[PDB]
């Protein structure tokens, strides 16, 4: 089997990417937030502490004929960027772009952060790390891709985000017609449950590359790119009139200016982010400070390539016994 679902920005930032997924019979159509860098499926439901609703499409268990509680089973996740959320558990029949898990672990939110109420677009998250990072107590659960994997016709996933534009997530295939020249691949450590690599170098405009390693995720539900503070200060020091404010929380940049791309390696291979990619746009509405794409990793304990550097490949999640990543130029 295989599945096929689009994926477009929540916003005019790229902030978040939602996709359609069905729930339940008669299916229930929620838009969720496929996350890389974590392991749970839950969803904003009828559970839901009522104040802390604001637009979300609910998950209605008791509607759904297949449901069923996943009895005693509770769940409960913080996030990088601070946010939370918690609840209890239910199966259900889950298809994500036409291909169909029976028996997915479907988490309930009877609690949810601030952050998760302001976003009226984020109905919940779909966890696509790896699922020894899955939160449900006390029988930890699988991950949607880890329920469907052994059903595809290839055990991967491709994430083809688009800049500003709609984008796509496929399940058991490679569309070789989404990315151009090869696809490099590089091996993974699953040690810390995500999808962690190590890029070879980088390169500012039109500069030289430096060969070093960077360790890293690759996370789709992160929205930046977080790299060593040495290389985002050589990034940086390129931008005139660039620098890092602790009142903001991290790098602005004049709006006037014009970004360089940056560049990472993988392997031998390289992929290039165009700088209008690293364009946050005014710190608040009518400012002429503007937030960069490219921040800082230190204090968060690991790199992230984050949607940013993600949205300038054509990216394979390959989920075989010993998984691999792969990155393709488009």
């Amino acid at each position: 089997s295989t599945g096929s679902a689009t994926t477009t920005p929540i916003d005019s930032l790229d902030d978040a990417y939602i996709t359609p997924v069905q729930i339940g019979t008669p299916a229930q159509t929620l838009n969720l937030d496929f996350d890389t860098g974590s392991s749970d499926l839950w969803v904003f439901s009828s559970e839901t502490t009522a104040s802390e609703v604001d637009g979300q499409t609910i998950y209605t268990p008791s509607k759904s004929t297949t449901a069923k509680l996943l009895s005693g089973a509770t769940w409960s996740i913080s996030y990088g960027d601070g946010s939370s959320s918690s609840g209890d558990v239910y199966t259900d029949t889950v298809s994500v772009g036409g291909l169909t898990v029976t028996g997915q672990a479907v988490e309930s939110a009877k609690k949810v952060s601030s952050s998760f109420t302001e976003d009226s677009t984020i109905d919940g998250l779909l966890g696509l790390a790896f699922s020894t990072l899955n939160t449900v107590s006390p029988t930890q659960q699988k991950t949607f891709f880890d329920n469907a994997k052994a059903s595809l016709d290839s055990p991967v996933f491709t994430a083809d985000l688009g800049y500003h534009a709609p984008g796509t997530y496929n399940f058991g295939f490679i569309d070789t017609t989404a990315y151009t020249g090869s696809i490099t691949y590089t091996a993974v450590s699953t040690k810390q449950g995500f999808w962690e690599w190590t890029s070879t170098g980088y390169a500012v405009g039109s500069g030289t590359f430096k060969s070093t390693s960077i360790d890293g995720i690759a996370d789709t539900g992160t929205t930046l790119l977080y790299l060593p503070a040495t290389v985002v200060s050589a990034y940086w020091a390129q931008v005139s009139g660039a620098k890092s404010s602790s009142s903001v929380g991290g790098y602005v940049f004049p709006c006037s200016a014009t970004l360089p791309s940056f560049t990472f390696g993988v392997g031998s291979a390289r992929i290039v982010i165009p700088g209008d990619y690293i364009d946050f746009g005014p710190i608040s509405t009518g400012s002429s400070s503007c937030f960069g794409g490219i921040q800082s990793s230190a204090g968060i304990g690991i790199n992230i390539f984050g949607d940013v550097a993600l949205k300038a490949a054509f990216v394979v999640f390959n989920g075989a016994t010993t998984p691999t990543l792969g990155f393709a130029s488009k």
